[PDB]
C-alpha cells in the first residue's frame, strides 16, 4: 500500500520485486 517502489505502472505491471500495481503507481503493502 506504500508508494515506495520508485516505479510507476501506467501499463499495469510493476517490475520491482515485492511491488504491485495500484494503478498507476507501484506499491509495497
Amino acid at each position: 500500500g506504500l508508494p515506495v517502489c520508485a516505479e510507476t505502472c501506467v501499463g499495469g505491471t510493476c517490475n520491482t520485486p515485492g511491488c504491485t500495481c495500484s494503478w498507476p503507481v507501484c506499491t509495497r503493502n
